[PDB]
DNA sequence: GCCTTGCCGGGTAAGTTCCGGCGCG
DNA sequence: CGCGCCGGAACTTACCCGGCAAGGC
């Protein structure tokens, strides 16, 4: 459906690097907020704005993608509690995605939490079940993979893709053109 | 002798939650 | 009065990065 596939695209930069915020202020003013952070100004600005800005005129939603220029990162943020319930909802129903939206996600959240380099292939977060669902999906599509306790410090896992299956991930999940392609695997065959 | 991968420490790119403002019925 | 969009940025750590080395072929 396209939509669905940049959803969850989407939902996959929301859950790994930015989040979804009720927020109550005095009073008793509240805010519903849909985010994504990022060190880089073009990854926001020239990659994720433009989906993001499509998925809300396809959901008639009339809030604004801001952009704030924080210490350490870019914020992108939407004010909307429309979309803040449509990532919601459809985070709630995780595991029912269809393949296509299983690759879209999977895909955000490397780009989120993964390992940029290519030379490992990993996925972080403290969420194991999260890294769970994402687990099966994989073995489900063929690609071998390990979750372990990889900073004892703070509790973060680590979901690791096997090197024997490196070209199968790579092309299939990060290089698919059925979903928003990440900005190096449209750069990985444009070369 | 080369590769895969568990585990680890460094430290920054992430994430969360306050603030003040406005406009709406 | 009770909510929901805007604009900002202060506040801590959960990530990513890259080394080491055990294990395996
Ligand atoms: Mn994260
Ligand atoms: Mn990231």
């Amino acid at each position: 459906e396209n939509v669905s596939g940049i959803s969850a695209y989407l939902l996959g930069l929301i859950i790994g690097d930015g989040g979804l915020y009720k927020l109550k202020y005095k009073g008793n003013r509240s805010e519903y907020r849909v985010v994504i952070t990022q060190k880089s100004e073009n990854l926001i600005k020239q990659h994720i704005a433009p989906l993001m800005q499509f998925l809300i005129d396809e959901l008639n939603v009339k809030s604004k993608i801001q952009i704030v220029k924080g210490d350490t990162r870019y914020e992108l943020r939407v004010s909307s509690k429309k979309l803040y319930y449509y990532f919601a909802n459809m985070l709630e129903r995780i595991r029912l995605f269809n393949m296509r939206e299983q690759i879209a996600f999977i895909k955000g959240l490397y780009v989120a939490e993964g390992d940029k380099t290519l030379k490992r292939l990993r996925i972080w977060n403290k969420n194991k079940a999260l890294l769970e669902i994402v687990s099966r999906w994989l073995n489900n599509l063929g690609v071998r993979n390990t979750i372990h306790l990889d900073d004892h410090r703070h509790g973060v896992y680590v979901l690791n893709i096997s090197l024997r299956d490196r070209i199968k991930f790579v092309h299939t999940i990060l290089s698919s053109h059925l979903n928003p392609l990440p900005p190096e695997a449209a750069a990985l065959e444009h070369h």
